[PDB]
């Protein structure tokens, strides 16, 4: 899917939308003190309509300006631009355009209102929306992530914080955990899986308060974030937060200081966070994908260990299997290294022999699983995945592990499998797959 | 998905195509000798750019027009006009705005150039695509069906016809058998499944001479039709036909005479088809579906019988199984009417009983099947499905026939059952599904 960005400017005219079937190669402007009006063209040659122009006064046509992006080596990744008055109205009054090699603009008057800009990275505008009649009254921006990479906004705060993290989550984000009073002290994260995650907080004198966040996952998700950065006992840092949902704001957490940070997103869904810690959160930014189904199959095993799943963001690449006498752990790579954590394995003692699985994305992908469970005994006797194999549209690997009597397969074609699930702990107690048509 | 229809126009000027979010509830013109621009309004708010309108002269901006559509009642189901040359360019010159209630214009000049209209009953225009610069070079529609209802063409050819014929499938059109030497003599289909049907050829003096067309259903498709209607020893008649495909024309069969009848269609599967007969074919016209993929599961059971399918085209209201001690026959009922075939129960002296499903759609939908197959003895052995069950999001329903030693299941979640598959003859030897997400 995409996500939308903006729009910026104000609530008059008549609103729009337009997502180019291929990549954006042209913009059209007729632009005077303000943006009278504004449409596209695309890598394919059709043209989006004329949003705005008109004012029926020849005066008040403006002037046309053509902005070329050189696809397929140039595409635009952003915008900027400003807002404010226009013979009463509040209105797009000028625009930038941001490619990956320059910038065209700015276009319009830069005196006399409010300007915006996107602290966005690994993005391709696909598309627009805003409104219009007259004029240009309001304009934002729709974005696809360049290709194998996770659209970033931030991070905000300082440049400060001498442990630095990034990760991305192949499920969605669930319990948060934050330390704080003053300012944000800390923040750790536990993805639905219970994978844990941590920052910040080592000033022995400063602790703050502990606030746990659980996001109730199925219909809940994590959206977007706010939050406030400031100068803090000298340091430049993250001073609150708060974690924003479809369904309510969590938080804010700490003390709202220095300046605010708010990013206007919708279709968005929050699966990784990035920036550096220290004695407190000097900075954050997130990664969002689009809130673009998948049908759901199985899980086959026990009923131990805890839950967890895994969708690949773009298609998966690798499988890594530990085996013995039973499964003692699967992880999965995907092509733009979305890592899944490892499941199972916990138990360094009994943590068997590695195997790999290969397959050569796009023209062989997942189609299947089969296996079978049983019993294993170690210093416990546990019901889990005993073996296990796996099919694409070529071919089949595996099997890994060892047989026993309780098999299970599924007799499924045309689909692609674009994920997987299942319970583990010490081992894989049981998995299942997400599949997709065609 | 969406059928397109035209465009009708010029090859000048840029390619364009809206399709609304909401139902069309406006169209804005600039029109003088010719229509100069266009643009659209949704039920929603949205409007379309402004396509067109580019002549930098001010005589030349013509005259502004709307058409307003009374929504929710009022809604567009077509369009007509003209195009031709103006000042040296071939133009859209008029166009009207045809609605369930009444008709919009014309507006423009209907002089000089060629109209167009559309044979089309039961669908909504959902959007417009053309061409366009300096004025309207080129247009034509995006339609869906009315709810409930498939979107017809024609019929062609006379009012005369003894026996009509009407009917559509739930899985493809792929064999075509025509009679034609002069003319149509008679035509019959062959369902996918094997199911037959026939038409016309009831002149015991004029026969025609045979010939069958396969379509090859998985490379291969049925997207439309052409051939001509003419007098015919005194009949108007159909008198040539072609079977148009994605690969290739088979056809045309006949002998064409009298007028052409073509349709520019694109994005469309012939999913039936509607006229009458006698002595020849009289009239025809085609039922489409849009050229909307289902993933596949199963099918569990014996390897005796024809292949069949079935997808709904809404969503599956009614499923018909006549058990004994294996399962008899299965079929299917949908929302919109389109029943399946029966697939089995072809002997007279082994049909069973009457069993019946009622699923409450859309707050309930089928989400799987369950069942036994095993052997089963009447004149000869057979090995078939010998009980059945569905589930829904909300129920269980069956079981139905007698349970043997041999169970198949699907541990499957967040999807929909859209069709099904298999194998039958005598009895139904074999059953899988087709599911779809959410
Ligand atoms: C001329 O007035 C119209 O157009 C402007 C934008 O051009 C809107 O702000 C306003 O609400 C009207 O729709
Ligand atoms: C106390 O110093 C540490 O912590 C602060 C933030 O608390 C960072 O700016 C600094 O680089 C160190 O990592
Ligand atoms: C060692 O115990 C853990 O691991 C097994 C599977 O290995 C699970 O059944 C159990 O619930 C715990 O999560
Ligand atoms: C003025 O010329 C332009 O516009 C017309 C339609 O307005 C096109 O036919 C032509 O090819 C050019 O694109
Ligand atoms: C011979 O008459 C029959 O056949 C012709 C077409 O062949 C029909 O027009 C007519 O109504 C009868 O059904
Ligand atoms: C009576 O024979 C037919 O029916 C059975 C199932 O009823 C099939 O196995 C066989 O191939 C024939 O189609």
């Amino acid at each position: 899917g995409m996500i939308s960005v903006g729009p910026w400017g104000g609530s008059g005219g008549d609103h729009w939308s337009f997502k180019a079937n291929h990549a954006i190669t042209e913009i059209l402007i007729h632009v005077k003190d303000n943006i009278k009006s504004i449409s596209f063209k695309d890598a394919g040659g059709d043209i989006s309509g004329t949003f705005g122009g008109k004012d029926p006064r020849e005066n008040k046509k403006g002037e046309e300006k053509k902005i070329g992006i050189r696809w397929p080596t140039e595409y635009l990744k952003s915008i900027s631009g400003s807002y404010g008055d226009y013979n009463g109205i509040l209105v797009i009054r000028s625009l930038s355009f941001i490619t990956n090699l320059t910038t065209y603009g700015p276009f319009g008057s830069t005196s006399g209102g409010e300007s915006f800009s996107i602290p966005i990275a690994d993005s391709v505008v696909v598309g627009f929306h805003g409104r219009a009649g007259y004029y240009l009254d309001a304009l934002g921006i729709f974005v696809q992530p360049v290709p194998h990479r996770t659209i970033s906004f931030g991070p905000w705060g300082g440049p400060a914080g001498d442990d630095a993290f990034n990760f991305k989550v192949g499920s969605w984000i669930k319990d948060i955990i934050v330390y704080a009073d003053a300012t944000i002290n800390s923040i750790a994260f536990k993805d639905a899986d219970g994978h844990c995650e941590k920052f910040g907080g080592q000033d022995p004198n400063d602790i703050g308060v502990e606030e746990k966040v659980e996001i109730d996952g199925n219909l809940e998700h994590l959206t977007s974030i706010s939050g406030t950065y400031g100068n803090y006992k000298g340091f430049e840092v993250l001073t609150s937060l708060s974690f924003i949902t479809n369904v309510t704001k969590h938080g804010p957490f700490g003390i709202a200081s220095g300046t605010s940070f708010s990013r206007p997103i919708e279709g968005s869904l929050v699966t990784g966070f990035h920036g550096k810690g220290g004695y407190y959160l000097d900075s954050i930014g997130i990664y969002v994908k689009p809130r673009d189904g998948s049908i759901s199959i199985g899980p086959w095993g026990g009923s131990g260990g805890d839950p967890w799943s895994y969708t690949a963001n773009e298609g998966i690449n690798q499988i890594i299997i530990y085996a013995g006498s039973n499964i003692k752990s699967i992880a999965f790579k995907d092509t733009s290294g979305l890592d899944s954590a490892t499941f199972g394995g916990v138990n360094p003692k009994d943590t068997g022999e590695k195997n790999t699985v290969s397959i050569k994305w796009p023209s062989e992908y997942l189609t299947s699983i089969d296996g079978t469970y049983g019993q294993y005994k170690f210093k416990d006797v546990f019901t889990t995945v005993t073996s296990l194999s796996f099919t694409t549209n070529l071919a089949t690997y595996g099997p890994f592990g060892k047989a026993s009597l309780t098999s299970f397969s599924i007799p499924i074609h045309n689909n692609m499998v674009v994920g997987f699930h299942g319970r583990a702990g010490d081992y894989l107690d049981a998995i299942g797959i997400f599949v997709k048509p065609d």
